[PDB]
């Protein structure tokens, strides 16, 4: 037997635009149209995923990179399938413009700067702004922050998430969850934001 709070909730699935990108120009140009749709300040969710075999004592390198700027839009930016990284995409993860968020984001700020010498700035840990924002202090998951505010849970199938990012193109399950986990980033500061 199992209480209310243990019982299995909806699943949370993005369903607005998912652009994918696998070009470096295209993301360029693509990074620049976000940078024409947010002024400073302005916070999106992030994401980043890598393929299962491990290389040279560490995790598969990074072979996407996800960015949901709004409620209806999450761009899938596939830079294991670009000759270079997108010049456009690094400016905009290094801009102190705009905010990025994200639970283990200080990890993904690591490991991104290690696989494409980037430094990600301005990042959230959306855990801090919850314990802030909830006036709480709780160890959260992107997938408890979740449940506890929009009543859902992420997506689990483990063969996806730990699927090979890095085969082109995507599946339409990898699409979903990988936009989706950005998602989810978005709606959770939006949320927590607006507290008060």
């Amino acid at each position: 037997h199992h209480s209310v709070f243990e019982d299995d909730l909806p699943f949370l699935e993005f369903t607005g635009s998912i652009v994918y990108s696998y070009d470096a120009s295209d993301c360029s140009f693509l990074s620049e149209d976000i940078s024409m749709s947010l002024s400073d300040g302005d916070v999106v969710g992030f994401d980043m995923e890598w393929p299962p075999l491990y290389n040279r004592g560490k995790l598969g390198k990074v072979a996407l990179i996800q960015l949901c700027v709004s409620e209806s839009k999450c761009y899938l930016f596939h830079v294991s399938s670009m000759s270079v990284f997108p010049q456009g995409l690094k400016m905009l993860l290094e801009n102190k413009a705009v905010k990025k968020a994200g639970v283990g984001i200080e990890g993904d700020q690591w490991k991104l700067l290690r696989d494409f010498d980037i430094k990600l700035k301005n990042f959230v840990e959306l855990t801090d702004v919850a314990n802030k924002k909830l006036k709480c202090t709780e160890t959260w998951s992107l997938n408890s922050l979740v449940k506890h505010l929009l009543g859902k849970q992420l997506l689990k199938d483990k063969s996806i998430r730990c699927s090979n990012w890095s085969k082109f193109p995507l599946t339409e399950d990898q699409k979903l969850y990988a936009a989706t986990d950005a998602y989810a980033g978005f709606i959770i500061y939006r949320n927590l934001e607006i507290l008060d």
